[PDB]
């Protein structure tokens, strides 16, 4: 079998993916889709092979017969002894971030405030804080507990996207791509770093990553790591070096999926392309590198060091975990097993 068919979500996403096609020599081919659950409808189809998800998306592939493949690992301390590859995966830090200057806002002070969320049906910038909030509320209008707030992949005329931008021409409005200014983990930090929304739903990698001069890029030249806090669930704030004792969860990495009947063939082809595009590959400083998108997180996130292989041939509710399984279903019986296409 032995070529590939990535899913590209978003024309930026694209692009990268055409010149990780390119110098992969037609090794890795490119499919396009403007959302993630249309990536996830052509892997089904059988029309791409796999992509890289959050968490959020892979209980929905999950649903479908869809299975994790390998996970993206980043630079741990423990753990060094063993390679990337076969080293287990410690998930990321889910987070609630605000300006230190906004005094007196609590995670009991957040109803009525604005919000931004790196995209709807995610971990971090939406199932984990909504899950929260709506046991806490005992009510599943979650449209109304923020007044306005930016969740890509909501409906363009709600409130939940009001605080949405678009594309350098204002189109494409809310879109859960790339395409919109608000999208993701940079995008749901800048909201925040820019004072449009109050808070944000993140990731603690986030934070450090585009503060202290990190990003080089305009909107995140001068962000100080000093003029952001945390929000704890005690009620308490704490500077963004209290992650570990400040946060709202430990998310699963994000990982690729595919079909079950093509993992076997997908993972063969993305180690062998690691060992040219990693953190060391071959060709990656000369070349190309596979992990490096100029913060902008396409594919892949940029912090990874490598892909990991799973261990323990894991199913998809495994690999989540059942913690986090129950939250999903839980959050999902406010908007019946099956899969939603
Ligand atoms: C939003 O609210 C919902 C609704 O409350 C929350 O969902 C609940 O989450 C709970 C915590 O995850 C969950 O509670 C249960 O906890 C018990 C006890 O956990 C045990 O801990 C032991 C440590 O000593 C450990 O060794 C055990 O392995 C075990 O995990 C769990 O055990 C039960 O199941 C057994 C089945 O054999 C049973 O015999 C035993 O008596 C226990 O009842 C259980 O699995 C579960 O984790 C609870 O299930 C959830 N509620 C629902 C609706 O199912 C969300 O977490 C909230 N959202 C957020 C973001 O916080
Ligand atoms: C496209 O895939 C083929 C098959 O894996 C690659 O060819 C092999 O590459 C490895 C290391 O790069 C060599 O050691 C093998 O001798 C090659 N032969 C095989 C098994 O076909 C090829 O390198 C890939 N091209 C790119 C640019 O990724
Ligand atoms: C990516 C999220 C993740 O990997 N979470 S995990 O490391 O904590 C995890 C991985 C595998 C299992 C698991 C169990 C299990 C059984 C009883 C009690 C706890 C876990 N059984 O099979 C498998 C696979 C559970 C959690
Ligand atoms: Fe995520
Ligand atoms: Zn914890
Ligand atoms: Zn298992």
């Amino acid at each position: 079998y032995t070529r590939v068919v990535w899913c590209a979500v978003g024309p930026e996403e694209q692009k990268k993916c055409q010149q990780w096609s390119q110098q992969s020599g037609q090794n890795v081919t490119c499919a396009t889709a403007s959302t993630t659950d249309d990536c996830i409808v052509l892997v089904l189809k059988g029309e791409a092979d796999a992509l890289n998800l959050d968490g959020g998306y892979i209980y929905t592939a999950g649903k479908c017969g869809l299975v994790p493949v390998l996970a993206e690992n980043r630079k741990s301390s423990k753990h060094s002894s063993l390679d990337c590859v076969l080293r287990p995966t410690e998930g990321y830090l889910a987070v609630a971030v605000v300006k230190k200057a906004n005094e007196g806002l609590t995670w009991n002070s957040l109803k009525d405030k604005k919000s931004c969320h790196t995209a709807v049906d995610r971990t971090a910038g939406w199932n984990i804080p909504m899950g929260l909030i709506v046991n806490q509320t005992g009510s599943c209008a979650f449209d109304e507990f923020f007044s306005q707030s930016c969740a890509p992949g909501a409906d363009p005329k709600s409130r939940l996207c009001a605080l949405c931008a678009g594309d350098d021409q204002g189109l494409d409005k809310c879109v859960p791509n790339s395409k919109e200014k608000y999208y993701g983990y940079t995008g749901a930090f800048r909201c925040l770093a820019e004072d449009v929304g109050d808070v944000a739903f993140v990731k603690n990698d986030t934070v450090w990553e585009n503060t202290n001069g990190e990003s080089t890029a305009d909107w995140a030249k001068n962000l100080k790591r000093e003029d952001f806090r945390l929000l704890c669930l005690d009620g308490t704030r704490k500077p963004v070096t209290e992650a570990q004792s400040c946060h709202l969860a430990v998310a699963p990495n994000h990982a690729v999926v595919s079909r079950s009947d093509r993992a076997a063939h997908v993972e063969q082809v993305l180690l062998h392309q690691q060992a040219l595009f990693g953190k060391n590959g071959k060709n990656c400083p000369d070349k190309f590198c596979l992990f490096k998108s100029e913060t902008k997180n396409l594919l892949f996130n940029d912090n990874t060091e490598c892909l990991a292989k799973l261990g323990g041939r894991p199913t998809y509710e495994e690999y989540l975990g059942t913690e986090y399984v129950t939250a999903i279903a839980n959050l999902k019986k406010c908007s019946l097993e099956a899969c939603a296409f």
